[PDB]
């Protein structure tokens, strides 16, 4: 089955655009990525990196993630990330959300060997 470091890369990467580009991009990208097959995520943020970049976090800054536990890392530089949340008019199955484009940084907690991002904790 799908590992927790793929899974990272299909709920939270896209290398392949440098920003959202309209208020659509995050109905799209949670419909294409499969994030609303079973339910309505309500919130979900994509990085627009390199996944070597996003990989690195892993040996930056080791900070608690938000539940307590010590495997988080803090991006020493910031990111171009895109926040969707869902809206007021969202109704599974046709899911709907805000588009939120914002440059911060992004705390993963990781795991394994290679020791790689599985989470994302939160932007700040």
């Amino acid at each position: 089955k799908e590992t927790a470091a793929a899974k990272f890369e299909r709920q939270h990467m896209d290398s392949s655009t440098s920003a959202a580009s309209s208020s659509n991009y995050c109905n799209q990208m949670m419909k294409s990525r499969n994030l609303t097959k079973d339910r309505c995520k309500p919130v979900n943020t994509f990085v627009h990196e390199s996944l070597a970049d996003v990989q690195a976090v892993c040996s930056q800054k080791n900070v608690a993630c938000k539940n307590g536990q010590t495997n988080c890392y803090q991006s020493y530089s910031t990111m171009s990330i895109t926040d969707c949340r869902e809206t007021g008019s969202s109704k599974y199955p046709n899911c709907a959300y805000k588009t939120t484009q914002a440059n911060k940084h992004i705390i993963v907690a990781c795991e394994g060997n290679p020791y790689v991002p599985v989470h994302f904790d939160a932007s700040v």
